[PDB]
């Protein structure tokens, strides 16, 4: 028999002090497997499962096009930012859907009438290079051939008909075969497309090479059932938000977020309402609330997740604008412990700083982690270097700010989860559904850090120093 | 006295004070007194204050419109139709308030990063 | 049924602590108005009141005529 | 608004004094139902439902067959 230590999750926060993440530390418990066993699959709604429960916050300082896809490549999601003109965020959309695609449904096609310079120009328009050709340019139409940068390492006045490869050479799969058999055709075929056709010789749809090879690159990577990447968008709540929605739906959007300060109002649950009778399809996360109160009503409204977290931003200055708030760590606790039971997931948001704030985060009932600051200078993220709050500008709620660069996601990433896998072997919990389930029977127990315990970090010993962290 | 930003002026309000008084908040302004470069009123038998300098905050006529839309944004984004109505809320026992310890202080202009400016519209 | 947060006022205050406005928050509600519909008027004195709640402080390096003129204007007062 | 009155099951047990029945009593609520709609199907085991939660304890004093049947008739269980 050995004593225990430490106060339960309950127990610490029965006090009402006002804990944040830098206030309270996890005891640990027992290792028995490798740290690379454990699994963090985590719920972002009520109907997506993340492999990573990494989320990168919607803000014009961070989630492009081009950050959303290389942060969905590595198994999280990005939002993207509502700070734009609609056909802005509808573009921005429509571009992280066609980042890898299964059945390339809608691609671009000419008529053998066309230029090696129409071909030329439509390659630095769009990026794709391998353009089908049908005898009146579009899908409705007999194919008879196909032009790829293959057929273009050179003039540019010659037609399509000179440069195509025939169809008496292409080797087509016929329309309606299951995807894996195309794949299979495909690969016994030794060539980069594959077009699809049916019984009356119609192009039908596409698929590429490079979409498997990705796949086969990229284990972890979120999609859809027709295998092309996940996306999320955030919009607000004015009336103008309704035509915002119409152009982001018509893009392929999965999932939006709702964006505002303070969650709980009459036009938030108008929105929710709105949302859920014009597109029953679509999941729809409600707006930012610290409490069971303000959780209760977007609940009844019928949002398929939550944002907690209000005032405690790196780039917030809303506490001292404004007198509400409340210290992060209370505020996830006490709505992932009321969400909990009507399976709503939480998405912790803001005060992430390091993994351990993000161990801490997933400890206390979020099921997923949305982050600002740490992924704002990186290679994906929007701007330039030199050697911003959303609200930050009729009155400032944010601020403008600068940050050291991080290299790439794709290069980041990878340690931001092994930096959470090696925290939750060190506390023996084998994923974080039962890390969770540890918090909630009262099995894992943590101990308050006064000031004189948080400076026992990067104590003040050493002179100068260096971190270098593998990232 | 201690009124520093509009969250001190509303939290002030909600306690029971019916107005707030200001010092250093509109001492160096386009109306206060004396001239630019580029004091308490016990600040000199015994010291009771000190002589200060503030960074200029333009008029009182441009900048007090800031410091009432800031307070009806805190109330409104409390639920209070009006200033009596806040303080009722707060004797009633409607209004709840949380302790905030040094590290959920830490969490305003957070140090995450290297510099920055604050521009409000004022 | 949702349970209640936080502390009243009256509890907030009852440790006898020493709390300061940088030592407490207020935790938020419904919204259902417009900012610009809140109301203001607040009491100077059992016979004066003041469409804002704003004073300055009477001190001299702030207040004077010049001040007090312009801060009457925009509904306040100056001593 | 009305102020929340007593404690939580969880507030009352957490003291640790060794409360009993005759220690304790609950407070009242909303009534919008006659009586009898109320329901008391209780569950003995996790393949067994009772409609209602009476049972008698097995004793030598208690639970002839005579009472088993004269229980279960009721809706109970005897052992
Ligand atoms: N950390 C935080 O909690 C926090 C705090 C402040 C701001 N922010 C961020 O700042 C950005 C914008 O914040 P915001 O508060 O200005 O949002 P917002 O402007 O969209 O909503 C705030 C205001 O909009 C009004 N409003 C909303 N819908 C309305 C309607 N239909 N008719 C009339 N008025 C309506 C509300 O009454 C309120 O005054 C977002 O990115 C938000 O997340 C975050
Ligand atoms: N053309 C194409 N095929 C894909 C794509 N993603 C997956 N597939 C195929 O669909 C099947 C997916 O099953 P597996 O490869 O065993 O599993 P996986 O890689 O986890 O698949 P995902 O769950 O989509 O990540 C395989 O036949 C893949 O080749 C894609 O983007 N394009
Ligand atoms: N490496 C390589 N990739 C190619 C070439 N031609 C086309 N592709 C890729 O084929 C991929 C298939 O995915 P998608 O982007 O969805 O293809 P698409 O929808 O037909 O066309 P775009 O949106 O115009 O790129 C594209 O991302 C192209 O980059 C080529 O010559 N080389
Ligand atoms: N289904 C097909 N059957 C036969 N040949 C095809 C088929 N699809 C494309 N080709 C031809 O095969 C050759 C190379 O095709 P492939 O798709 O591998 O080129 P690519 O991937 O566009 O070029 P790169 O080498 O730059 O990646 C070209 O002549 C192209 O026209
Ligand atoms: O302009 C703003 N004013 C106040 N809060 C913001 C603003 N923009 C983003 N936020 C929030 O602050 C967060 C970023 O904080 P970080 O995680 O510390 O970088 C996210 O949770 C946001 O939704
Ligand atoms: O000379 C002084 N010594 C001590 N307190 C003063 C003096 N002059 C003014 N005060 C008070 O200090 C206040 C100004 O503080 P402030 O609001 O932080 O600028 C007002 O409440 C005053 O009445």
């Amino acid at each position: 028999y050995v004593p225990e230590d430490g106060l339960t999750a309950q127990q610490l926060f029965a006090s009402a002090d006002g804990l944040t993440y830098n206030d309270f530390l996890i005891l640990p418990g027992f290792i028995d497997f490798i740290a690379d066993e454990v699994d963090l699959t985590s719920a972002l709604t009520r109907k997506i499962t993340l492999k990573t429960p990494l989320i990168s916050s919607p803000m014009d300082t961070v989630t492009e096009a081009d950050m959303a896809i290389a942060m969905a490549l590595m198994g999280g999601i990005g939002f993207i930012h509502h700070n734009c003109t609609p056909e802005f965020q509808a573009n921005e959309v429509r571009k992280v859907k066609k980042f890898e695609q299964g059945f390339i449904t809608d691609p671009v096609v000419l008529s053998p009438s066309h230029t090696v310079g129409d071909v030329l120009e439509a390659k630095m328009r769009h990026g794709f290079s391998g353009i089908p050709i049908t005898e009146t340019g579009t899908m409705g139409s007999k194919l008879v051939g196909i032009v790829t940068s293959r057929d273009i390492d050179f003039d540019h006045t010659t037609l399509l008909s000179e440069v195509m490869t025939p169809r008496i050479e292409l080797v087509v799969a016929p329309a309606g075969v299951t995807l894996k058999e195309a794949n299979e055709i495909l690969q016994r075929s030794k060539k980069g497309k594959l077009p699809i056709v049916n019984d009356c010789d119609e192009l039908v749809a596409i698929i590429a090479r490079t979409d498997l090879k990705k796949n086969r690159d990229y284990p972890l990577a979120s999609k859809d059932s027709q295998k092309q990447l996940l996306c999320g968008a955030a919009v607000g709540t004015r009336e103008d938000d309704k035509y915002r929605l119409d152009l982001l739906t018509q893009a392929g959007v999965d999932v939006i977020v709702l964006d505002s300060s303070q969650g709980n109002s009459v036009y938030q649950i108008a929105m929710v309402h709105y949302i859920k009778q014009k597109y029953p399809h679509l999941q729809v996360i409600g707006g930012n609330v610290v409490t069971a109160a303000q959780a209760k009503n977007l609940i009844d409204a019928g949002v398929d997740g939550l944002r907690v977290g209000m005032g405690c931003g790196s780039i917030c200055i809303t506490q001292e604008v404004m007198a509400c708030g409340r210290p992060q760590g209370t505020a996830v606790y006490k709505v992932a412990e009321y969400a909990r039971r009507f399976g709503v997931p939480i998405i912790a948001d803001g005060g992430i700083q390091t993994v351990g704030h993000v161990v801490k985060a997933l400890a206390l009932g979020a099921s997923t982690v949305m982050m600002g600051s740490l992924l704002a200078a990186t290679t994906e993220a929007p701007g330039e270097y030199f050697f911003r709050g959303m609200g930050s500008l009729k009155i400032a709620q944010g601020v403008s700010g600068s940050i050291q660069d991080k290299g790439s996601i794709q290069k980041f990433v990878p340690y931001l989860i092994a930096g959470i896998q090696h925290g939750c072997q060190d506390i023996g919990a084998r994923s974080l559904d039962v890390l969770r389930s540890m918090m909630y029977s009262g099995e894992l127990k943590f101990e308050k850090r006064t000031m004189s315990a948080q400076i026992e970090g990067g104590v003040h010993g050493l002179h100068s120093y260096t971190f270098l962290p593998f990232t």
